[PDB]
C-alpha cells in the first residue's frame, strides 16, 4: 500500500478540548487556535518532534530504495509536509526546518511566492510523485487539520505519532475522530511533564482489519518450563490488546505488569479467611513525582478518603468515629464490636482502633490507653524526627518511620501493611521508600501508591525540597481469585497521561495541612470498576 | 581463518580434580576417567548437550551457504573420536538429528554401525564440511580430539559446562589459553544431582524493523557521554562490558555496582569520606539452586556465623565475640564510640538493645548486657518460627530489629530492618530490607548471613529453603573501593558453592559453628577493597 512503501506518518500533539466525564482517547483531538497552537511553547513535544522528524538511518536506507524502486519498476533526510497555514504558524528564523527536506501544499500560493528552499505542490497525487523522484529516509505529514483529514481518509498514513497534552485549551481546529478499526494504539511512552502540563507520546499503526549470539540465546533458555502450559489457567487470549502493544513505557504499567506477573506466575494459596489468591513476593515499583502523580488511569479513583486518612495518621489519631463523621468508610469494618471481639480486643470501645499508624507515628514507645487521651511528649515523634533529619541532616540513612511496633502489634485494630518508609536527599529532591508487607493488587495498592506519592510531596514541600521517586517495596503480592476478572479487563485498558496533585504552597508544618489544601488537576480515568 | 569460517565449535563439561589452595579457569579439567565420564549422571548437561548439538536456524544458515561457498531437515555436525564414539552406549548411537562423524584412523564405515560418515587424519575433516550441507559443527571430545583441535586454532567458540564438584580424573582439557581465546557469556547456576553447574561461552579473540526506531523516538529524552556522570572509565571494565549474556546471579550484585558507579549521585555522608548512592534495588538468589557466596572476590564466613548465632541467643555483649575474635562490631563498643552516641552510661562492648534483644525480647526495658531477660518482651523469633509451622500463609511472619523507642540505647541503629517469610509447597523465602548498603565490604557479607539465617529456618520448619530476596535502600559505594570494584567488575564469576546444614538440628537456638559446612567454595583472590 503507498504508505508503506513511501513511510508516509503523521505526528500531531492534541490537547483536551473546551466541551462525570466519560472519557476515551476522542478526548484528546485539540489542534490549534486562531492559526496558531493553542498553548505557549510545550519544549519536551518540540524535542520529541524534533528528534522524530530528524531521525534517518543510513543502514536500513538501501532497503526503503529497493523497495521504492522496486514498486515503480527499476546528506541523507526526511521530508516533511505541511499545509500553508501550518507553515505560516511558524516563526521565520526557524524555516524551513532544518535537516529535513521541506514540501508545504497550496493553491492561494506557487514557487514564485516562497524565498526559502521548500518544494510546493498543489495537491496530494504531487508528493507521491516527489517522494518517487527524492532520496529520503521517511515522510512525515505536519498537519495542519486540513492536511490530517485528507491524508487518513486517503489512507496514505501508516502510523500516527500522536502526543497527549493532558490540560484544556481553546481550540478553532481538531485533529480527525481516530477509527478504532483503521488504527490501534501499539506504544505509549514514559510520562512527563513540560511547562506545567503533563504529556505521553503514543504510536497508531494502521491494522491487519556477529548473529551466532542470536543463537546461545536460545541455548542459554534451554532449561524453562513454561511453554505456554497455561502454569495458571488464565487464557492469554483474554489480554489481547495487553500483549498487542510492544512498547509500554507507561509508568502505570510498572502496576499492571505485575498483575499480569501474579496471574499468569502466582503461587495459589487459601488466605486468612479462605478467600484465595494468586501471590508472589517481592516486587519493586519507582514513580517520578517530578514528572507526575501515579493516580491509575485505568480505573477511576477518589482520593478524599485516603487523603483524610493520611491527615488522621499526621494528627496522630487512632479514632475511627472522625473518619465516619468525615463519611470515610476505611476503617468501619476493623472498629465493629466483632471484628475487635474476634482480634481478643474485648475492652476496647467500638472504632477505637488501638496503637495504629497515627498512634506510632508521634508516640511509638508510649503505652496506649484509649483513642480519647492526651499522648502528648510520650514516646518517640517519629515524623518531627524524620523531618529533622532531612532538613539538618539529609545524608543520613537513617530517616525511616516505622508503623510495625512488634510490642503493640496485638493491641491494634490490624497490624499495619505500610511497614515503614525511608527517605534519601540529594540536590534538595526528596525520594522515599515505602515497605508493605501485604499488598491487595486489586483494591489496596492503587490507593497506596496514592497516599505515599501524596506523604512524599508534603514532607517534600515543608522541608523547601522538590519530590524525586516515590518507590514502592512489595513483599506479599497477591491478587484475590474474585478480582481476577476485573483485572483482565483493566489490564485491556491503555492508561491516559497522569494528572498532577498541587498542594497549597503556603502550609511549611506537616501539622498544617487541610482537604482544600489538595488538587488533582487533569484526572483523565478510564470508567469505574467494582473489583468484587 | 578455517575456524572463524566454518563454525568449527567444541562442547565439553569439566569438573575440578583430586590434586589454602588457588583458583583459576583451569581449575575445571577433569573429563572422563577409566574411558568413561568422571561423575555418574548431570542430566541438566545431558539436557544441555542435547539441545545446543540438536538446535537449528533456517532463516541464518544462508550467510553461511554463501561464505563457505563463497569460499572455494538441515541437521548439525558432531565429530567424536572413536573412544569418544564408544565411550557411549548402543540404544543412543547414531546421536539423532545429528551427522555422526568419528576421528579414526583405523576401522573404516564397512567396519562401524550406521549410515553416518569417518575420517583417519585430522585434515580429511577440513573439506567434509565444504562439501555437505549443515548448521554448525561440534567436537565433543575426547581429550585427545579438543587436544589436536585447539592447537590448530580450529575452535571459533567452546560451550564449556564448570561441574563445581571433585572427580578422579585420567583425562583432562587443554588449559585453555587465556589470550587466545576470552569468555563472552555465562549462564545462570544450577544444582543438579547434587552438584552445581554453569555454562560458560569461551570465543577466538582478534588482537517488524519499523517498530525499531520507535525505540529511538522513545529515548529522545535519554543521555549521551557527559551524560552517564562518569570519571569512572568504561574501557577499564573491557571484560564486563564484552559479555553478551551476563546471566550468573553474582551479575545481580555486579550489575548494582555498574549501576552506581556510572549514575551515582556523589554525595558526602558524615565525616567528608565520599560515597555514590542511589535508592532502591531487589536482587534475589535461588537458594534451592545455589549459596549466593560472592566468587569475584574472597569471603570468609565463620564471624559473621557466629555472629548469626550470637542474634539467636539474645546477646549485646560484644566482648562474647571478641573472645572468638569476631571483631564486626569492635569499632561500635569503644569508650569513645559510645561517649560520642551520647551513651556515657554504657559499659564498653555493652552494645545496648541491637539484633538479639530486638529478636527475643521487643519491648523490655534494656538493662545492661548481664541481666537475664528470660521471658521478658516479645520473642519474635519463637513468634515468626511457630508461624510458619501454624500458619504459613500469614503474610505478618516479619522479624523487626528497628525498634524506634530503643534505637537511641544502640551502639547504631541497625542497617537491617527487618526479615519478611512466605512459605509455599513446602519452600521458604526471606526479603530482607536494609537501609544502608556498603556495596563494596558490607552487602557481600550480608547476602551470606540472610542467606545462612533463611536455610536455618528453614531447616528447623522442616522447609526447604527457596528464595532469599535482598532489598537495598540507601545503596552506596565508598569512593575508594571505586578501584577495587573496577577491578571486581572485570572479574568472571564462578559457579556458587553450596551450604550444608548439619540435619539433625530442628531448633533455631541449637546451632554450633560446626553444623555449617560451606563445599565446592571456588573464587578469584581477595581484593584489599582500600589500595
Ligand atoms: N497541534 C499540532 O500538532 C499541529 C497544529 N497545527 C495548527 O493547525 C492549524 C492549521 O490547520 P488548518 O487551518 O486545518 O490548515 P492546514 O495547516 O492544514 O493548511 C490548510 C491549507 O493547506 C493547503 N492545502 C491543504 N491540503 C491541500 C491539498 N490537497 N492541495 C493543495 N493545497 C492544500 C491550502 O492552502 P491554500 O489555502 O493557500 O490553498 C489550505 O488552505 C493552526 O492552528 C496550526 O498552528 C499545525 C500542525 C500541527
Ligand atoms: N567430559 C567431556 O566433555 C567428555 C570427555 N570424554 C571422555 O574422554 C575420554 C576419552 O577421550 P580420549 O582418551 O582423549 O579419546 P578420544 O575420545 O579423544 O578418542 C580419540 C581417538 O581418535 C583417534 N585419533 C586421535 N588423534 C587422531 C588424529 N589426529 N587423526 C585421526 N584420528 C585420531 C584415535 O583412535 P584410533 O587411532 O584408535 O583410530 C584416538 O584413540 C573418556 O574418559 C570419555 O568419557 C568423552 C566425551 C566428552
Ligand atoms: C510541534 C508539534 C505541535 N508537535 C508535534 N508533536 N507534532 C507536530 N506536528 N507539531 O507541529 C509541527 C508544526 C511545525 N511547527 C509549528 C510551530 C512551532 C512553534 C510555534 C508555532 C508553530 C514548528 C515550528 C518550528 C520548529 Cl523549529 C518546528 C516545528
Ligand atoms: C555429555 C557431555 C559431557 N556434555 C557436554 N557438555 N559436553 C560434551 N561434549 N559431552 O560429551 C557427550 C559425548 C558422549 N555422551 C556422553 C556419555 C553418556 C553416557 C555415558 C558416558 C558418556 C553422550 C551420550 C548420549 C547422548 Cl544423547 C549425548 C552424549
Ligand atoms: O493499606 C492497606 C491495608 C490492607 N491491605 C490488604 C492486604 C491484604 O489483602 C489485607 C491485609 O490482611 P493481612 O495481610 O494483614 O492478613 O489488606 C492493602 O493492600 N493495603
Ligand atoms: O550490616 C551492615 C552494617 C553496616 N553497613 C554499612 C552501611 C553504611 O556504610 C554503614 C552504616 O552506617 P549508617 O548507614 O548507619 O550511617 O555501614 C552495611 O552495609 N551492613
Ligand atoms: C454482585 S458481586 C459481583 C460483581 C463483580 N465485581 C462484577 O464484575
Amino acid at each position: 500500500q503507498v504508505c508503506d512503501v513511501f513511510d508516509i506518518y503523521a505526528i500531531c500533539a492534541c490537547c483536551k478540548v473546551e466541551s462525570n466525564e466519560v472519557f476515551n482517547n476522542y478526548t484528546f483531538r485539540g489542534l490549534g487556535n486562531k492559526g496558531v497552537l493553542p498553548w505557549k511553547c510545550i519544549s519536551l513535544d518540540m524535542k520529541y518532534f524534533r528528534a522524530v522528524t530528524t531521525y534517518v538511518n543510513e543502514s536500513k536506507y538501501e532497503k526503503l530504495k529497493y523497495k521504492r524502486c522496486k514498486y515503480l519498476n527499476k546528506k541523507l533526510q526526511n521530508v516533511v509536509v505541511m499545509g500553508r497555514t501550518n507553515w505560516e504558524s511558524i516563526p521565520k528564523k526557524f524555516k524551513p526546518l532544518s535537516n529535513r527536506i521541506n514540501v508545504i501544499l497550496s493553491r492561494t500560493l506557487k514557487k514564485e511566492d516562497f524565498d526559502e528552499d521548500v518544494y510546493i505542490i498543489n495537491k496530494v497525487e504531487d508528493l507521491i510523485v516527489l517522494l518517487g523522484k527524492l532520496n529520503y529516509y521517511k515522510c512525515f505529514i505536519l498537519g495542519g487539520s486540513v492536511v490530517y483529514q485528507e491524508f487518513l481518509e486517503k489512507k496514505l498514513i501508516k502510523k500516527i505519532y500522536f502526543t497527549r497534552i493532558n490540560s484544556t485549551y481553546e481550540c478553532d481546529v481538531f485533529f480527525p475522530e481516530i477509527n478504532e478499526n483503521e488504527y490501534q494504539i501499539i506504544s505509549v511512552s514514559d510520562v512527563y511533564t513540560s511547562n506545567n502540563t503533563t504529556l505521553d507520546f503514543i504510536i497508531y499503526k494502521k491494522t491487519n482489519n556477529d548473529d551466532e549470539e542470536e543463537d546461545d540465546f536460545v541455548y542459554f533458555n534451554f532449561n524453562k518450563e513454561k511453554e505456554e502450559k497455561n502454569k495458571n489457567s488464565i487464557h492469554p487470549n483474554d489480554f489481547q490488546i495487553y500483549n498487542s502493544l510492544k512498547y509500554k513505557y507507561h509508568p502505570e504499567y510498572q502496576y499492571l505488569n505485575i498483575i499480569y506477573d501474579i496471574m499468569m506466575n502466582g503461587n495459589k494459596q487459601s488466605d486468612r479467611t479462605g478467600v484465595g489468591v494468586l501471590s508472589k513476593f517481592g516486587y519493586i515499583m519507582k514513580f517520578d513525582l517530578s514528572q507526575y502523580f501515579p493516580l491509575l488511569t485505568t480505573k477511576k479513583l477518589f482520593l478524599r478518603g485516603i487523603i483524610e486518612e493520611l491527615l488522621w495518621f499526621i494528627r496522630g489519631e487512632t479514632n475511627g468515629n472522625t473518619l465516619l463523621n468525615k463519611n470515610v468508610r476505611i476503617w468501619e469494618a476493623n472498629g465493629t464490636r466483632e471484628f475487635l471481639d474476634n482480634r481478643k480486643l474485648f475492652h476496647r470501645e467500638v472504632n477505637d482502633l488501638g496503637p495504629i499508624y497515627g498512634f506510632q507515628w508521634r508516640h511509638f514507645g508510649a503505652e496506649y490507653t484509649n483513642m480519647y487521651d492526651n499522648y502528648e511528649n510520650k514516646g518517640v515523634d517519629q515524623l518531627k524526627n524524620i523531618i529533622n533529619l532531612i532538613k539538618n541532616d539529609p545524608t543520613s540513612r537513617r530517616i525511616l518511620l516505622c508503623a510495625w511496633n512488634v510490642k503493640d502489634l496485638d493491641q491494634m485494630a490490624l497490624p499495619p501493611c505500610h511497614i515503614l518508609c525511608q527517605f534519601y536527599v540529594f540536590d534538595g529532591k526528596l525520594s522515599c521508600i515505602m515497605y508493605q508487607r501485604s499488598c491487595d493488587l486489586g483494591l489496596g495498592v492503587p490507593f497506596n501508591i496514592a497516599s505515599y506519592s501524596i506523604f512524599t510531596h508534603m514532607i517534600a514541600q515543608v522541608c523547601n525540597l522538590q519530590p524525586a521517586q516515590f518507590i514502592h517495596v512489595l513483599g506479599n503480592a497477591h491478587v484475590y481469585n474474585n478480582h481476577i476478572d476485573s483485572l483482565k479487563i483493566q489490564l485491556n485498558r491503555i492508561p491516559y497521561p497522569f494528572p498532577t496533585l498541587k498542594l497549597n504552597p503556603d502550609i511549611k508544618n506537616i501539622e498544617d495541612f487541610t482537604i482544600s489544601d489538595f488538587t488533582i488537576q487533569n484526572y483523565v480515568h478510564h470508567e469505574k470498576i467494582s473489583m468484587d
